[PDB]
């Protein structure tokens, strides 16, 4: 059986920029970094966000924006908080349980969700 | 701060066909179907795949293929069995990728909507154990 989630890898054009993004918004915690353009090895980093192993690799950004997305959990008391924090990165946002939708610099639609599965159904 | 992962939402052209895919390969547990009620903004179903809340919505968006992927954990003793289960379903599988020491065995395959999936038999701990 599938023990659970291993990790999630995203491709981005600028690793440095995306990193600040993950650090400013998700408080991502870089734990690994590799790569060497002069040795023809793509650069990539591993971050930890709320216990999840997130890998970022440098490459081409999604050529288009779709509604496929990854959503992280936040308390409903912090919606306004995270909404303003995101509005501050210049990134474009797409204006029960309240949710915040926004893209990174590579067309990856992310969401900050207030509310859980249990609530969702019940 | 972020409490954790809420869910992952994928967009597919054929919900019923994608559902079979998930239930067969990932033993996905369906816990919700917009069909369960009357009047639903869209055709969608929610599944539980190894703790994760996976949501599927029927749509037309068919993003290009990229190395953006989601990887689930498995044991290395199960790599053959999963390769067999995937082969049996006729789903496309990528060749083995080049790896550094401490990466672990992996299986890469797509669904029917350009969603690259991975079954990983390694651990982050073995990948950080080196300089
Ligand atoms: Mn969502
Ligand atoms: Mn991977």
């Amino acid at each position: 059986m599938i023990s659970g989630l291993s990790h999630i890898t995203l491709i981005v054009k600028d690793l440095n920029k995306t990193t600040a993004f993950l650090q400013n918004i998700f408080n991502a915690e870089e734990i690994y970094s590799s790569g060497d353009k002069t040795f023809s090895l793509s650069k990539e980093k591993f971050f930890l966000i709320a216990g999840l192993w997130i890998c970022i690799m440098e490459g081409d950004s999604l050529q288009e924006r779709t509604y496929n997305h990854i959503a992280f959990q936040i308390q409903s008391e912090e919606v306004d908080e995270y909404t303003e924090r995101i509005k501050a990165l210049g990134v474009e946002m797409k204006p029960e349980g309240r949710s915040i939708y926004f893209y990174d610099f590579d067309n990856h639609l992310f969401e900050l969700h207030a509310g859980t599965l249990e609530e969702r159904l019940k």
